């Protein structure tokens, strides 16, 4: 807004290049980056080992502006759901704590174009791609809130997943540098095994991803055959299951963050994809792809075309897969979470 460079938009190299233009040596960029990501600092004044002159330069041409929280919802089990303001739009960020880990689910887009029939985001349609600052800024903001204070169980973020609003492979230009910052020693310093990109299967973009970065891959499959997938996840019409699975294999040739084993996501949809015959078909489909299968007890929202699969159907589905020796997990569901308002506020201030 002020015509200043948001430093959260910049990877290590771009940061160094920017600092070079300020007439500063590359080490000063690394130093500021460290303050930004190791101490979640967005205030140049708090950077005590930087001299006043450099501080003055930075305040004039740059800022550290992460997206703000407009709604926080805290659950019993420790799960936090944030609504995040991105310009004039809203995205979602979710913190999920566990005993041995803490996972952040980060949005890649404002809305989505993929039209997955089980997805409430798909209802909105695609608005825009998120900028680097608005992706990495979700991690930054969450880490600040989780760190600031200070509750039992909620350890610092250990894992980040590109899983939320939007298809990450349709925003490669912003998703890739964001992940680079997550991975970087001077950024969040996360292992590549703990940075996971989840995709529904944009094949040429996946081929592209593997040439750009080494990060863990997860796939949103959600169906055992092409006729069912064409219906539930329309992008399958462009790139079918076999085209998707071959692209996964090509990615694993360039990348070893997965250690050969991709996580496969599968929402359970009442009488759509949750039958024993579907499970047997899934096992056959996945016989040549090393995997862990996450069966997801999906909950309907108002207007959803599908119902929840019963627990006994999910159980029988799980057992079929286990009989073939697949590592399969029924994912423990986490959390239980006006138009005239602006004019009303104006009419109130009048009194
Ligand atoms: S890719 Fe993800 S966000 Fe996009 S419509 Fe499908 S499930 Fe929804």
């Amino acid at each position: 807004k002020d015509g200043k460079i948001n430093l959260l938009d910049l990877n290590r190299q771009q940061m160094r290049e920017f600092f070079k233009d300020l007439g500063e040596k590359p080490f000063r960029a690394d130093q500021v980056m460290k303050w930004m990501y190791h101490y979640c600092c967005d205030n140049f004044d708090e950077m005590t080992d930087i001299n006043k002159v450099l501080r003055g330069k930075l305040k004039e041409v740059a800022e550290i502006r992460a997206p703000e929280v407009v709604e926080e919802q805290r659950s019993s089990d420790g799960t936090i759901k944030w609504a995040i303001a991105v310009g004039d739009q809203r995205v979602e960020t979710v913190y999920i704590p566990e005993d041995d880990r803490a996972t952040l689910c980060v949005s890649s887009q404002v809305g989505c174009a993929l039209e997955c029939k089980f997805c409430s985001t798909a209802q909105q349609g695609f608005n825009r791609n998120l900028r680097v600052s608005e992706i990495i800024g979700q991690v930054w903001r969450a880490a600040k809130i989780v760190g600031a204070a200070k509750v039992t169980g909620q350890r610092p973020i250990t894992n980040v997943v590109m899983m939320g609003m939007g298809e990450p492979l349709l925003n490669l230009n912003n998703v890739v540098p964001a992940m680079e910052i997550m991975l970087d020693d001077f950024g969040f310093g996360l292992s590549k095994r703990r940075v996971t990109l989840s995709t529904s299967g944009v094949v040429p973009a996946l081929d592209k991803l593997g040439d750009m970065i080494d990060v863990a891959l997860a796939i949103s499959l959600h169906a055992p055959n092409d006729e069912i997938r064409d219906e539930i996840v329309p992008i399958n019409k462009k790139y079918n299951i076999e085209t998707f699975l071959a692209a996964v294999r090509r990615y694993l040739e360039k990348s070893n963050a997965n250690q050969g084993r991709v996580t496969i996501e599968y929402v359970m949809l009442d009488h759509v994809n949750d039958g024993t015959e579907h499970a047997h078909q899934l096992a056959e489909l996945l016989k040549d792809t090393p995997c862990k299968i996450n069966l997801i007890p999906w909950n309907p929202f108002p207007g959803a075309p599908y119902g929840r699969s019963s627990n006994s159907r999910i159980d029988r589905f799980s057992k079929v897969l286990m009989s073939y020796g697949f590592t399969t997990i029924v994912r423990k569901t986490r959390g239980d979470d006006d138009v005239i308002d602006r004019t009303k506020r104006t009419l109130r201030k009048r009194m």
